[PDB]
């Protein structure tokens, strides 16, 4: 009925050659730091890690990470993908590194690599993505708008099943980046660190001072005084009453954010995956600084 995608973990390797790759990403992270104005790949990986993953539909089990699907023009060219094809390149050497590791797999640890080398909390990845072909490759516009309200972004993420809890944490990456009017028709960052993962976004949401503008693109965003942008999207977390309870709590702790990010980014990345009662357990990589280098 609904397409099975069973994990097959990449012939032969263990936890020391998916550390590798980790290693890998992770110094050229540190090495090629002059992107974007001196934020880094860090911001990118982490979108691109949540741009395949989110196209994920729990109806027929289409879509997510399995496929690597993004390695095909189709879903390259979806222009709610602008700007990633920066990420891709920077993992295309590794690829050729390590050309055993499936698409997927590489996709996604690049976003748990960034989001550790970022100060983030570790999260748990499993291997075992396999490569599908050019015709699983899933049409474009699944990806969600920026433009909206609350209730839009409820009924969205229900179709990747996160609850509102999974939403805000998973929400709270926006304090990573920012915004270019080029790839999205917006403009600016978020708020003051953005390449060190924190909760600064939960912050900058409650103690701004917002004010609605309309930038050169003719869209309307959310604008501070310190310089910040919020998309409409992001502002309607303080609109809606069980989304603000949840904002409130994260910008009052960090450690409860960097826990409920975790597994829902966990989950996001895992979304389609059938996982057989022999294959490994989740991985918990080490940072360059855990192993001294
Ligand atoms: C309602 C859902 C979301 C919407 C509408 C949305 C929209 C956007 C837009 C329009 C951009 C700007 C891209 C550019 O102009 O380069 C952006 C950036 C970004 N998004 Fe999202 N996003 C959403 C959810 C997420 C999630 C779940 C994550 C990961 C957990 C995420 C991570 C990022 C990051 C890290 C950036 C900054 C990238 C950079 O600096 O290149 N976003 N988002």
């Amino acid at each position: 009925t609904p397409l099975v995608h069973v994990a097959s973990v990449e012939k032969g390797r263990s936890y020391e050659d998916f550390q590798k790759v980790y290693n890998a990403i992770a110094l050229k992270l540190r090495e090629d730091d002059e992107y974007d104005n001196y934020i880094g790949y860090g911001p990118v990986l982490v979108r691109l890690a949540w741009h395949i993953s989110g196209t994920w539909d729990k109806h027929d089990n289409t879509g997510g990470s399995y496929g690597g699907t993004y390695r095909f023009k189709k879903e390259f060219n979806d222009p709610s993908n602008a700007g990633l094809q920066n990420g891709f390149k920077f993992l295309e050497p590794i690829h050729k590194e390590f050309p055993w590791i499936s698409s997927g797999d590489l996709f996604s640890l690049g976003g748990v690599t960034a989001v550790q080398e970022m100060q983030g909390p570790k999260i748990p990845w499993r291997c075992g993505r396999v490569d599908t072909p050019e015709d699983t490759t899933p049409d474009n516009g699944r990806l969600p708008d920026a433009d909206k309200d609350a209730g839009y972004v409820r009924t969205f993420f229900q179709r990747l099943n996160m609850n509102d809890r999974e939403v805000v944490a998973l929400m709270g990456a926006h304090a990573l980046g920012k915004t270019h009017l080029k790839n999205s028709g917006y403009e600016g960052p978020w708020g003051a660190a953005n390449n060190v993962f924190t909760n600064e976004f939960y912050l900058n949401l409650l103690n701004e001072d917002w004010k609605l503008e309309k930038n050169d693109a003719n869209n309307e965003q959310w604008d501070s005084k310190s310089g910040y942008m919020m998309l409409p999207t992001n502002y309607s977390l303080i609109q809606d009453p069980k989304y603000l309870s949840i904002v409130k709590e994260y910008a009052n702790d960090q450690d409860k954010f960097f826990k409920d990010f975790s597994k829902a980014f966990e989950k996001l990345l895992e979304n389609g995956i059938t996982f057989p009662k022999d294959a490994p357990s989740p991985f918990i990589f080490k940072t360059l600084e855990e192993q001294g280098l």
